[PDB]
C-alpha cells in the first residue's frame, strides 16, 4: 500500500510543505529560462490563426457543439481565471494550475479536461513560446473574436506550473459539491471564493439546491465581489458568456459519468468523466446534469441572453438531468434553437437559476436593463471585465508581453508613474545613506518602515511592494499594523530628505521617496551588522518612483493588509488561524523557504523592529545588534515557558530555577522552538559556529524581499 | 483551517512527493558544504571527554537514573539505528531522523525527547563540525565505555537531514501501539521491519500484549532478521544492552503522561509525555509503563543481565503501570538493586518477555549458556554487534571517517579491493569504447548490461552500484531481471575485449570489467545519439575495481532484488502494489526527481531495452535512436489505450480510427500519460523543440546514475 502523511497523525502540524514549494523548481525547465524572452519570439498571429481553425476542427472523442469549439473554450479560459480569490491573492490563471489536481478534478471543470487536450497539437507545436496558462486564455480570446465579438486586448507572460499550489485552503467542506461555509446567502466564510466545494462561484442550481432567484443573487455578489468585481462587471460577464454555447445534461451526471481525471482508469490517459455509453457524445453529453442552450445562435455574438432572459417569463423545472433549470412559459421560444449536434432537430432555450437572478435581483435588474437598451454599453462592459478577469493575477504594467497588450493601462493593474528624470548614483547613494543615518531616525524605526513598505508583496498575484511608495498613500497609511502616527514621523524625516537633496541637485537628478524608504533600511540593517562587528555591503537597486493616489485604487489594497506581521510580531486579536499558520501563510506569499523565514524573524528580533515596540521575542541583550541571540536564548534549557496568565497571545520565559521573567514572547517566537523542522534549523542558527552564517543570511533574505517587485530587471 | 491535499480526495493518487525531495535540499546548508570535510577538523577526542562528563552532570529538569545518564543514552542510540530496514535499506540513524516526526513520537520513543535534549550545548558548542546523527551515536558508544566497556570502534560521516524520509512506508495501521501487519508471531508483513506499528521491533509484552514467551520470540527473530541480524547478533544486542539501565513505569503512561512532542503545547519547546504528575520528579518516572531493572548495577557493564535471567526463574505479573512483566520468584533478588532516585530505597529486578524469550526458544538459551560460560565471547560479540548495528547503513569503507575507525573493514560494508594498476587515460577510454562498439553486441545489450549494474544502487544505505561489478557474481549474475544467460554473453564479449586490452599494455595500465561495463553504455548511449543527430560525450569516470567473491555477502544482496524495472520494463507478476508506485519508490532509492525519471524512460524506450527485448513501451519506428518519439506518440490522441485481453501488465494502443494496434505497453509506459504531474514533463519533452532537450536530460540522468557509488570521487 502507500506510506501515512504527519498530517494524519497530527492534523494541527504546522504545514511548511508550502513552503518548500519555494526552495525548488519541479520540472524540466532550467533554471536560467526566461519565459518572457521565449514568447517574445512567439508569433502570437500564427498561434491565433491556427486557434482560428480548430475552432471548427471537430475531432471525434469529442464532437464540437454547433460545429465550434468556441463556447467550451470560453468556459475553460473563464474557469482557468474564477477560481481567484483577493483575500491573498492565489488561484487564477497565472499557472494554468487547472491542469493539476484538485482543480482538474473538480466537480464544475467536467469536461475541462476534453478542451485542454483539444489544444495538445498547438501546445506542441510552439513548445515552450507559450505556455498551456496563456494558452487557454488565447484560446478563450481567439472563440471570442470568431464569434463575432471583439476583445479589449491580450497579453502573454503567465508562466506554467508543475504542480498544484499546496499553499491553497480552498475550504473545510469534506466532499466536492456540498458546502459548509454559509448560513445565509451572501453570508460566506472569510477569505474563500466560493460558496461550495469544488465550485468557481456558486451552486448554478441555486443556493443549497434551491431554485431561488433573489438568494441566488446574494451569493453571485458576494463570491463576484471576492474576485473583484462590482455589478456592472458580474453582470458583463455572466450575460456575456451565456450569450455563448450551452449546458449539457443529457442525463443525471451521478450514474452516468465515470471516475474525475484523479479517480479515472490509467487508459484514459488524463481524461475523466467517461459517459457510460461513450465519450465521443453529441447528442447524450453530460457535464453538470443541466441541459439546454441559453440563445439561438449559440456560436453568435448578439443579444440573445439579455432579450431571452427579459423580454420572455420562465419558470422553475427539472430537467432532463434531474437539476433544476427553467423554461419559457410561452410557446414562442420553444425549438428555435438547432440541436448541438442533429440536424432534424431543434431545442427549446432554457436559463440557470443563477440568470434568473440577474433578472429577479433589483440591482441586477437595472444594470441588465441598462444593457438591453444600449448593446454598445453591454459590449464594452464585457468586453472590459473579460480582459481584467484573465489578466487580474498578472501583475503591473511590466508584465504585460506582446503586441496585443492595450497601450491603456487600466487601474487594478496597480500602475506605476515614470520616473522622468536621472537616477542617483553611487555617490549619491552614499551621500543620502549617511544623510539619513544622522537623522534622528532609529534603526528601529528606518528597519520597521522599509518592512512595511515591502512585506505588502504577493507572489500569487504580484500585486504590492515596495515601489510606489503606496505605504505613504490610503489605505496602508492608516493600518493599526503600520502605527499610523509613528509612520508619519518616520516618512516625514524621509520627505524632507527627500526635498533637500532634490533641490540642492542641478542636473535633472532626483531620488523617490520609495527608495529612500528602501535604502533607509538597507542602511539600519548594515548599522545592526556593523554593532556586531560584521561589515556587510547590502546590495541597493536605485529606481523605484513614487506613486500617487491616482495609481492607487485605494479600496483593492485592504486585500493585501496582513493579520498577522511575524517581523514586527503583530497578530490581530481575532484571528480564527494560530498565528503561526497565519505566518506561514503569508510567508509563502513572500516566496519564503522555512530556513529563509528563520533567518528573518530570528535576525529580525535581535534588532527590535517590534509592533509597539514590544520586547516579545526580543532575546537580547544588545539590541540593534544583529546576532544569533535570538536562539541561543530561545535554545536555553535553563529557561522553561509558560502561557502568561489571562493573556491570549502572550507567553512568558522563566528561569527553571530562581523562576524568575527573563524574556516574553508570542507564537511566532515560540513556533521556531516547537515545530520539529523549525527548532531543526534554530539548532543550526544557535550555534556557536555560526553568527556569521546567520547575520548573512538574514542580509541576504531581507535583501531579496525589499526587491520582490522588482520585476523590470529580473 | 490547512490545505486538504490532493491524498485523502485521492488516496490512490501517485505519491510524487518522495521523487520531490531530490531535487531540493530543505535546510539552511550551503551546496558547497563537505561534511566529512567539517568532521576532519573535529576534536573527536574533546567531544567524548565532554560526553563521559555529561554523563554524572544530572539536569533537573530529568534526573539521571543512579546518576548516570548512559543507559538512557545507550537507548536513544538504540532506537535511533534500529528501525532501519534491509529491505530498503531506509531507517537507520545515517540521518538522525528520530529528530523528525513521525519517529521522534512514536510511543517506543517516550521521553527519548529529553535524551537528545542533554545534548544540545554539546551539539551547540561543536557546531557543523559534528552532526546530530553522529552525536547520538557517539553518546551510546562513551555511554558504555565510561561503564567499563570498550567499543569495537567508531566512525563518523553520518550527515544531519532536516526532514523525515517521506519515502519510507511505516506501515498500513490507522493507529499507533496497534497492528495489523500479522496474524501468527513469525507471519509479519514482508517489507515491515517491525511487528507493530510505533515500535522499533516487537511489543515487549509480547505479541498482542500476550506474554508468550515462544511466540515472542518468533517475531524477535522475524524483526532482527528483517535488519540484518542473526540469532547470536540477536541475543548479544539485547543482552548487552539489558545489562545495562531500567524499565520506566510507576503508573499508567495511558493517563499520566501528556500529548506525545508533535501534539504537545507550544510552550513545552518540542519536548512530550509531559508527566502529569511531576516530570521533575525523577522517583515518579513513566516511559513505557513497565517499571523496575535488569541487573543489580544498571550502571556496570557484567553478566548481571544473563545470571539473572538464567539463574533463577520468573514469573507474569502486571506491574505497576498495568504493562506485563516479570519478578523473581524466589526473594533472594529482592532489593538487590538500589533505587534509581531515592537513596534510602531498594529495588527488585524484572525481565521482559522478550528477555524470558531468549530463555526459552532454544537456538537462543543455546547462545546465552555459552556466553555465561565465555564472559569473553559475549563481549566480543557485543562490541561487534553495537557496530554492525550503528554503522551498516553508512556504506561503504569509503564513507568512515575519524580517527576510531577499525582497520578490519567489515563483511557488512561490502568492501572493494584495490586497483593494483594504473588507470586508463582518455586515449585507452577512446579505443575501449570503439572496441566495444565494434564487437557484436548491440546499443540494447550495452545499455541493458550498463544499467543492470548500476541500477542497484540505494541512496538509504548506500549499498548496490556498478562498481566492484557485482554483476557477474552471487547472485546478481542469476536475477532473473537480468536474463542470466543473455548477461553471460554480454559480459564474455566485455571480458574478451578486457583481456586482449591487458595483455596489450607495454606498460602497467589495466582496464576492470567494471569500468568496461559502465564505458560500454556511455558509448552506447552516444551512438544512438548520434543516429539522431546529436553528437553528445557523456563524462566517464575510470578507476572501478572488481569485486571478488570471497568478499561479498552474496545473500545480503538479495535485498537489493528489484521486482519492477522501468527502464527495462520488467515487472513481476506477483508485486502487491501497482507497478507505478515501486516505479517511483525504486526511483527514489536513485535518488532521481519526476522530472529525471520522465526522461530516463522516455529516452530509453527510444532505444529500446527492454526485458527479452519486448516492444512494450517501445514507441518508436527507428529503435536504437535516442529522440522524444516515445512522448510523441504517447500523446498523440490519433491513439487510443485499453487493457489487454488475458494479460496482467499489458495494454493495447490502437488507432482510434482503423482500430489496428499500433502499439503495446504496461502502466510504466502509460503512467507517464495519466498521472496530472508526469503528464505536464511529457507534453514538455514531446513538443517539436523538447528533442534536443530531451537528449541531454537523458544522458545527464544516466550519467548520473551510473556514478550513483563513486564516493571515492566525492
Ligand atoms: C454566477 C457565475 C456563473 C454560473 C453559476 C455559471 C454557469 C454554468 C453552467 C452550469 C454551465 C454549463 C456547463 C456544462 O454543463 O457544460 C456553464 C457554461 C458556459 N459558461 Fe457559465 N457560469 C457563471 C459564469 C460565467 C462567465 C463569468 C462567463 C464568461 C465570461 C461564462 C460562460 C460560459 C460559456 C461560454 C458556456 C457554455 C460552454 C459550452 O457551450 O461548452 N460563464 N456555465
Ligand atoms: C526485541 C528487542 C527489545 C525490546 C522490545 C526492548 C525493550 C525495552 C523497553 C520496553 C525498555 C524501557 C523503556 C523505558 O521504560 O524507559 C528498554 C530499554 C533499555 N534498552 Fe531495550 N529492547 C530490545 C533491546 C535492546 C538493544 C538491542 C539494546 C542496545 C544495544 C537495548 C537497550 C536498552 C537500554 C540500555 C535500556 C534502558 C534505558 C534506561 O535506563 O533508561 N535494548 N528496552
Amino acid at each position: 500500500k502507500r506510506p501515512k502523511s504527519n498530517q494524519d497523525w497530527w492534523p494541527s502540524k504546522l504545514n511548511l510543505e508550502i513552503l518548500d514549494q519555494n526552495a525548488r523548481d519541479v520540472g524540466p525547465v532550467e533554471d536560467d529560462f526566461d519565459y518572457a524572452e521565449e514568447f517574445q519570439k512567439l508569433d502570437l498571429e500564427a498561434v491565433k490563426s491556427d486557434l482560428e481553425e480548430l475552432m471548427t476542427s471537430s475531432q471525434d472523442w469529442w464532437p464540437a457543439d454547433y460545429g465550434h469549439y468556441g463556447p467550451l473554450f470560453i468556459r475553460m479560459a473563464w474557469h482557468s481565471a474564477g477560481t481567484y480569490r483577493t483575500a491573498d491573492g492565489r488561484g487564477g490563471a497565472a499557472g494554468g494550475r487547472q491542469r493539476f489536481a484538485p482543480i482538474n478534478s473538480w466537480p464544475d471543470n467536467a469536461n475541462l479536461d476534453k478542451a485542454r487536450r483539444l489544444l495538445l497539437p498547438i501546445k506542441q507545436k510552439y513548445g515552450q513560446k507559450i505556455s498551456w496558462a496563456d494558452l487557454m486564455i488565447l484560446a478563450g480570446n481567439v472563440a471570442i473574436e470568431s464569434m463575432g465579438f471583439k476583445t479589449f486586448g491580450y497579453a502573454g507572460g503567465r508562466e506554467d506550473a508543475f504542480e498544484e499550489d499546496k499553499a491553497v485552503n480552498w475550504g473545510p467542506e469534506d466532499e466536492f459539491e456540498t458546502q459548509e461555509r454559509f448560513d445565509e446567502p451572501g453570508e460566506i466564510q472569510e477569505g474563500l471564493g466560493a460558496s461550495v466545494m469544488g465550485l468557481i462561484y456558486v451552486n448554478p442550481e441555486g443556493p443549497d439546491g434551491n431554485p431561488d432567484p433573489e438568494a441566488s443573487a446574494k451569493n453571485i455578489r458576494q463570491t463576484f465581489d471576492r474576485m473583484a468585481m462590482n455589478d456592472k462587471e458580474t453582470a458583463a460577464l455572466i450575460a456575456g458568456g451565456h450569450t455563448f454555447g450551452k449546458v449539457h445534461g443529457a442525463d443525471d451526471p451521478e450514474e452516468n459519468l465515470g471516475p474525475e481525471p484523479e479517480a479515472a482508469p490509467i487508459e484514459q490517459q488524463g481524461l475523466g468523466w467517461q459517459n457510460k455509453n461513450g465519450n465521443s457524445k453529441g447528442g447524450e453529453m453530460i457535464t453538470t446534469g443541466i441541459e439546454g442552450p441559453w440563445t439561438q445562435s449559440p456560436t453568435e455574438w448578439d443579444m440573445g441572453y439579455i432579450n431571452n432572459l427579459l423580454d420572455y417569463e420562465w419558470e422553475p423545472e427539472k430537467g432532463p438531468g434531474g437539476a433544476w433549470q427553467w423554461a419559457p412559459k410561452s410557446e414562442e421560444l420553444k425549438n428555435s434553437v438547432p440541436d448541438a449536434h442533429d440536424p432534424d432537430e431543434k431545442q427549446t432555450p432554457m436559463m440557470l437559476t443563477t440568470d434568473i437572478a440577474l433578472k429577479r435581483d433589483p440591482d441586477y435588474r437595472e444594470v441588465m436593463e441598462t444593457f438591453q437598451e444600449n448593446p454598445m454599453e453591454f459590449g464594452m462592459n464585457f468586453a472590459k471585465a473579460w480582459y481584467k478577469l484573465t489578466h487580474r493575477d498578472m501583475g503591473p504594467p511590466e508584465r504585460f508581453l506582446g503586441p496585443e497588450v492595450p497601450d491603456e493601462e487600466m487601474i487594478w493593474q496597480d500602475p506605476l508613474p515614470d520616473a522622468d528624470y536621472d537616477l542617483i548614483g553611487d555617490e549619491e547613494i552614499a551621500e543620502l545613506k549617511e544623510e539619513i543615518l544622522d537623522s534622528d531616525l532609529s534603526v528601529s524605526q528606518l528597519v520597521k518602515t522599509a518592512w512595511a513598505s515591502a512585506s505588502t508583496y504577493r507572489d500569487s498575484d504580484k500585486r504590492g511592494g515596495a515601489n510606489g511608495a503606496r505605504l505613504r498613500l490610503e489605505p496602508q497609511k492608516n493600518w493599526e499594523v503600520n502605527e499610523p502616527e509613528q509612520l508619519e514621523t518616520v516618512l516625514g524625516t524621509l520627505e524632507n530628505i527627500q526635498t533637500e537633496f532634490n533641490d540642492s541637485r542641478s542636473d535633472g537628478t532626483q531620488v523617490s521617496l520609495a527608495d529612500l524608504i528602501v535604502l533607509g533600511g538597507n542602511a539600519a540593517v548594515e548599522q545592526a551588522a556593523a554593532n556586531a562587528g560584521y561589515d556587510v555591503e547590502i546590495p541597493f537597486e536605485p529606481g523605484r518612483v513614487d506613486a500617487g493616489p491616482e495609481h492607487t485604487d485605494a479600496p483593492s489594497f485592504d486585500a493585501l493588509k496582513p493579520k498577522v506581521d511575524g517581523v514586527r510580531n503583530y497578530i490581530q486579536d481575532d484571528i480564527t488561524r494560530p498565528a503561526e499558520e497565519v505566518l506561514v501563510d503569508n510567508a509563502d506569499l513572500l516566496n519564503l523557504t522555512a530556513s529563509e523565514l528563520t533567518a528573518l524573524i530570528g535576525g529580525m528580533r535581535s534588532i527590535g523592529a517590534n509592533y509597539q515596540d514590544t520586547d516579545l521575542g526580543v532575546f537580547t541583550d544588545e539590541p540593534e545588534t544583529l546576532t544569533n541571540d535570538f536562539f541561543v536564548n530561545l535554545l536555553d534549557m535553563g529557561t522553561e515557558w509558560e502561557p502568561a496568565a489571562d493573556s491570549e497571545h502572550r507567553y512568558k520565559g522563566l528561569d527553571r530555577d530562581t523562576g524568575e521573567v527573563k524574556w516574553e514572547a508570542t507564537r511566532i517566537d515560540l513556533i521556531f522552538g516547537s515545530n520539529d523542522r523549525l527548532r531543526a534549523i534554530s539548532e543550526v542558527y544557535g550555534s556557536a559556529d555560526a553568527e556569521k552564517k546567520l547575520v548573512h543570511d538574514f542580509v541576504d533574505t531581507w535583501s531579496k524581499v525589499m526587491k520582490l517587485d522588482r520585476f523590470d530587471l529580473e
